[PDB]
């Protein structure tokens, strides 16, 4: 479902494509699958924990089945611009403070009203904390805009396969939980390619959107800078090129088809978001519960902030509506000091921290095959 056109608009660009519902990840499932079953994950797990730069040899006692699979994962494709991701690093840098927000709250809120990504991450045993696994977009989302992301001394290529490998463990894991079957609709196997298309569209295309709806200075070498990066990064992630978009024309398309008519509220979802919630207030950056949920509401629309259970707080949104705009166009230089309320300072200050404390210097945990 979700998905209803072609791939002429995709970074493959051919006139034919299977439903990306109905595919998953064929080099990586069968050997994680295999790599579960002969319970090598404790052993895979500590060998991997020593690799973690972009140009750096595997780590020798790797199984077989699994070093030719990640070394062929590691490639970079070979459509990749070295100036246009350096570009889009720069740009993710300079816009380091609306990115992170709209990563952090916009985009990781937003995750709480994907069903399957709600109740996959729920659901799932053996990974990361439920402190971590509510992050894992967002933190992930900002480690794509690092400076070096591509670079032999960065270390996105990395994170991009063991994400990747994790995904697929996930495939082989989530469908011996009763809980995850009983609640997966038609499902059998999760995480499909058209799935993280959808978490992509609520990363990238949001918050392209966003930054230009606010009036945050986006030339046009900078977008498509941007994109790149993301498509990048999809690619790495294991999306095959038939269902990244090419250009902004067919992501923003692509989004109001497959990523608005999914949002919705679950049970699962109501319960991911009382944790983010709960770790973001806890964060000493001053981002209280009232910011919080004005800010994501104005930030997701009403709509969306209603399906997730953010209450309206009329007097907060108006302030944030009316004024934010003002403190953009201050920061992007475009007009002198304006007369706003003084309480947009103050959140611009709280989301100044909350991007420092839980993106910029935050955790980053090694990524580990789910036991
Ligand atoms: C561009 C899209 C996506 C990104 C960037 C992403 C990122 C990540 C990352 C960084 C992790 C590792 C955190 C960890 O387990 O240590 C992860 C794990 C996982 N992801 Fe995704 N993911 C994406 C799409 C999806 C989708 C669509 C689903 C489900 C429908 C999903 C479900 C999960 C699950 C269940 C785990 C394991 C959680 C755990 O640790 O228990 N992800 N993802």
């Amino acid at each position: 479902p979700l998905w209803t056109w072609s791939p002429s608009a995709s970074v493959a660009g051919t006139g034919v494509g299977v439903d990306p519902e109905y595919v998953w990840d064929e080099e990586a499932d069968p050997v994680l699958a295999a790599v579960i079953d002969r319970g090598e994950v404790p052993a895979v797990n500590a060998l991997l924990k020593q690799w973690t730069r972009n140009d750096q040899a595997l780590p020798g006692g790797l199984p077989g089945d699994l070093r030719e699979f990640m070394e062929h994962a590691r490639r970079m494709p070979s459509w990749a611009d070295k100036a246009a991701l350096d570009r889009g690093a720069q740009f993710s840098k300079t816009k380091g403070i609306y990115v992170g927000a709209l990563y952090g709250l916009g985009s990781g809120l937003m995750s709480t009203a994907i069903p399957r990504e709600s109740r996959a991450v729920y659901y799932s045993k053996g990974g990361a904390d439920m402190k971590d696994r509510i992050a894992k977009t967002a933190r992930l989302g900002y480690d794509i805009g690092d400076l070096d992301a591509y670079l032999p001394h960065g270390s996105m290529i990395v994170t991009a396969v063991k994400t990747r490998m994790v995904h697929a463990a996930v495939r082989h894991l989530l469908p011996q939980s009763p809980a995850w079957s009983q609640t997966s609709g038609g499902q059998k196997i999760p995480i499909s390619q058209a799935d993280i298309m959808v978490t992509w569209h609520s990363l990238a295309t949001f918050v392209m959107r966003k930054m230009k709806q606010w009036g945050v200075r986006v030339n046009t070498a900078d977008a498509e800078a941007y994109l790149h990066v993301w498509q990048v990064s999809a690619h790495m992630l294991g999306v095959s090129d038939e269902y990244i978009p090419a250009t902004w024309d067919a992501a923003n398309a692509q989004s109001k088809q497959v990523l608005d008519p999914i949002l919705a509220h679950t049970p699962e979802g109501e319960a991911l978001t009382e944790v983010l919630l709960g770790i973001v207030a806890e964060l000493d950056a001053g981002l209280t519960r009232p910011l919080i949920g004005a800010f994501s509401r104005y930030t997701l629309g009403g709509e969306v902030g209603d399906m997730i259970g953010l209450a309206k707080q009329p007097v907060l949104e108006r302030l944030i509506a009316t004024a934010w705009p003002l403190l953009v166009a201050f920061r992007e230089g475009l007009i002198p000091l304006p007369a706003v309320p003084a309480v947009l300072w103050t959140l611009e200050e709280a989301l100044r921290k909350f991007v420092l404390l839980f993106l910029s210097e935050g955790r980053r945990i090694a990524i580990d095959i789910p036991d």
